[PDB]
């Protein structure tokens, strides 16, 4: 306990020492509480979006999106022994799978520095992350603390509840330095981890799961887990580590010291209103950057499901107890068929689909509950609701379309309720957006609707405004999946590079000369997903489009811009 957390603690008690309040009004249960202590950011509307698409000041699922725990605070009863031998044995044998075809290694400052000079999220607490890496003394604190860590002891790695968890950026670069490789070198990309999806992009998502589609099996499963971050247990934690046994050296004992004394035995900071700071600390749950965090929770979310496909199979019996026989059928079975099982499923994170061998899988249910991996709106014993057909699949927050193109070749297209899409773009995060700022935001959404949504018939024309509105040559910018839009390349060329050249589900290279050769869906399958084709309000604003365009025009001044309105059939005279 206070052995490995104590001399962090220590270190925060000092620094506040006029004002070490031990309040016993202290709300945590779960949490253990240590002291407290003296101290003392909301959506922002994008004017660019919404002036060009007025229909939707009218409608509340859009506008109710600009306005504006106690699942933290709870606990994960122990597995049973079954259970804890059937994750040990799948962990052992899936960091073994990953690892033949690449080797762990250390991450640099070099990496590091490159990372914060090209504005890369890595939840951090000199000013901005830029000026902290160009200094010299900044490095001198990352080399004490990481002399401490190869002692096996930990001084400044403290978490800062925010539910997100930043951390001083030395703490931040020690996490790259021992675990960045399994992002930075994709250990969770398809073709290394079969059921992984990380560096796709949202243009093979639907792809993908029409493959998984075409597998001998039952209905495609796709149950959400209720919290997952809360339900990560300390025997989940221990099987995330033996990713250690592949290292060696330096990098072997640096990673040791990151699971051991920053994910094994955390120490957080959160503000209580009643404001003071409270200093709590807990051994479980998901706490680390969000990029470790996704493909240790792809990791442990693989080996949950695999262990709930053998449950299906009939390969374990009960999860109380693994006979000596049931182990070596375990074993047998992922050696004969694990690879094969993993290529049946889609995960992302906390987020999967399966299509397993056939439907008892929908009532395997003991070892998935008993691993805390509770489902979320179903009761604990109701078989799980599986789909029927892949085009009605959730997954990464879309479903996909099938969409045939006047020439017959196929596209996969991802698509989600429009409502959600045009409520995300007026929204932008922080402060001091100049106009040439937000345009350039409201050009990025516009560039991502024209390659991923462009069958959407009213985010094809928002996108052709919103273009037209800004300068041709502004380039489009995000503060915070493959980003292809994010380029002053024209975006037919962009479009035909994406679905045609580089897609490998399309034989045919024909490149397409224009965008009215690019199909929509179906007129009613558009209204079904959110469309306002056919409102009187809709009809105005597209009739009317170049008086919008010309008000945001006016606004950000006499600049260069381009009409992309005539690359549709109707303003083409
Ligand atoms: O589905 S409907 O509402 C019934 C008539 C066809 N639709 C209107 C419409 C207006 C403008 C463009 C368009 F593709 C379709
Ligand atoms: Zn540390
Ligand atoms: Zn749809």
């Amino acid at each position: 306990n206070l052995d490995i957390i104590g001399k962090r603690i220590e270190k925060i008690k000092q620094e506040h020492e006029t004002s070490w309040h031990y309040d016993q009004d202290h709300p945590y249960k779960t949490w253990a509480y240590h002291g407290s202590y003296e101290t003392k950011a909301s959506s922002m509307v994008n004017g660019v979006v919404r002036l060009l698409t007025k229909p939707w000041d009218i409608i509340p699922m859009v506008t109710q999106m600009a306005m504006t725990k106690e699942k933290v605070d709870t606990r994960t009863q122990e597995p049973k022994e079954g259970t804890k031998k059937l994750m040990k044995i799948t962990a052992e044998w899936l960091w073994k799978e990953l690892g033949k075809k690449k080797t762990p290694r250390m991450c640099t400052r070099e990496e590091f520095t490159r990372k914060v000079r090209s504005n890369a999220a890595l939840g951090a607490i000199w000013k901005s992350a830029r000026e902290a890496v160009e200094d010299s003394g900044f490095w001198e604190l990352v080399d004490k603390e990481r002399n401490l860590h190869l002692e096996g002891k930990c001084e400044t790695c403290v978490y800062n509840m925010m539910a997100i968890w930043y951390m001083w950026l030395g703490a931040r670069f020690l996490e790259f330095e021992a675990l960045g490789f399994l992002n930075e070198d994709h250990w969770f990309s398809r073709e290394n981890s079969l059921s992984g999806v990380e560096g796709e992009g949202l243009h093979k998502l639907g792809y993908i799961l029409r493959d998984v589609s075409k597998k001998e099996g039952g209905a495609m499963y796709a149950d959400d887990t209720a919290g997952w971050d809360t339900r990560i247990t300390l025997e989940d934690l221990k099987n995330e580590e033996m990713v250690t046994n592949h290292m060696e050296g330096e990098h072997k004992k640096l990673a040791e010291a990151i699971f051991k004394l920053t994910y094994q035995n955390k120490v957080v900071r959160v503000q209580r209103p009643t404001t003071v700071m409270d200093i709590i600390s807990r051994r479980d749950q998901r706490g680390s950057g969000q990029v470790v965090t996704y493909g240790l929770n792809t990791f442990t979310n693989m080996e949950a499901q695999l262990i709930r496909q053998m449950e299906g199979e009939g390969v374990f019996k009960s999860i109380q107890h693994l006979t000596v026989t049931e182990e070596i059928a375990v074993k047998n079975w992922l050696v004969r068929v694990g690879r094969e099982r993993l290529s049946r499923m889609a995960i992302s994170g906390d987020d999967c689909v399966v299509k397993p061998l056939d439907d008892r899988f929908a009532s395997a249910l003991t070892a998935l509950n008993d691993m805390g991996k509770v489902r979320k709106d179903i009761q604990q014993w109701e078989p799980s609701r599986g789909w029927n057909d892949w085009t009605q699949v959730p997954f990464c927050s879309h479903h996909f379309h099938e969409l045939i193109m006047k020439d017959g070749r196929v596209l996969v297209v991802p698509c989600r309720n429009q409502d959600e899409l045009i409520g995300r773009a007026r929204i932008s995060q922080g402060a001091g957006w100049s106009l040439r700022e937000t345009a350039c935001l409201g050009k990025s959404y516009a560039q991502m609707w024209s390659l991923m949504y462009f069958h959407r018939r009213d985010l094809r024309l928002a996108a052709n405004a919103i273009c037209s509105a800004v300068p041709s040559h502004w380039v489009p910018t995000s503060r915070t999946a493959t980003h292809e839009w994010m380029t002053t390349e024209d975006m037919l060329t962009v479009w035909n590079r994406v679905w045609i050249q580089e897609n490998p589900w399309m034989e045919d290279k024909t490149p397409v000369e224009s965008w009215e050769e690019i199909p929509y869906l179906g007129k009613r399958e558009d209204q079904w997903c959110g469309s306002l084709i056919g409102l009187t309000s809709r009809a105005t604003w597209a009739k009317n489009i170049q008086t919008a365009i010309n008000q945001v025009r006016s606004l950000i001044g006499n600049e260069e811009y381009t009409d992309y309105m005539p690359s549709m059939k109707r303003f083409r005279r």
